[PDB]
């Protein structure tokens, strides 16, 4: 397995993060207030993806949720606080080589 | 104005902070979910103190309190996640030279 790759970009009280996996199945993810786990098959090959997260802010894990198609999939969080600033979306500042700045929907909302 | 020191440690739901201030006048303590903020005047002669700081956790704030003594100010900050795990008391990997470890009080509760 490995992750997929995936883009993310923020609004004021939300956060989203899409997954590119063509014809996925058995998606699968998993809301909690710090952290974001994202799995699933891709392909009639039955690809292997598993994508795991510490968020640099909290959310709230139930009133976040996802949407799939057979081109990706997206997942909103909700912020655990409103405005709240993020200038990266994971705990740590090492960066991670699926992850990347979705420029085609990012603003700058403040 | 500057710091005034301060050390920490944690419990299973609760992360707290000393701020050393020998006759603290003026203590103001502002909750936040991702953030502390701590001033007061310290001394007769009205020593200005102020602490900021973006915790590494959510806290809940509606949850949060401190006590003040001649001493020094406690504040108890209720985890905003039963058993987080705070490594460190900020959100970035950050030497704060008024901040320490309370050995005292440490414990590995986990």
């Amino acid at each position: 397995m490995q992750p997929a790759s995936a883009k993310w970009y923020d609004r004021r009280d939300y956060v989203f993060i899409e997954f590119c996996v063509e014809d996925s199945k058995d998606v699968n993810v998993n809301f909690e207030k710090s952290k974001l786990t994202f799995s699933c098959l891709g392909g009639s090959d039955n690809f292997k993806h598993l994508n795991e997260i510490d968020l640099f802010h909290c959310i709230d894990p139930n009133d976040s949720k996802h949407k799939r198609t057979d081109r990706s999939i997206l997942c909103c969080l909700r912020k655990g606080e409103s405005g709240q600033s993020w200038p990266r979306l994971t705990k740590e500042r090492a960066k991670l080589n699926w992850l990347s700045v979705d420029f085609n929907n990012w603003k700058d909302w403040e």
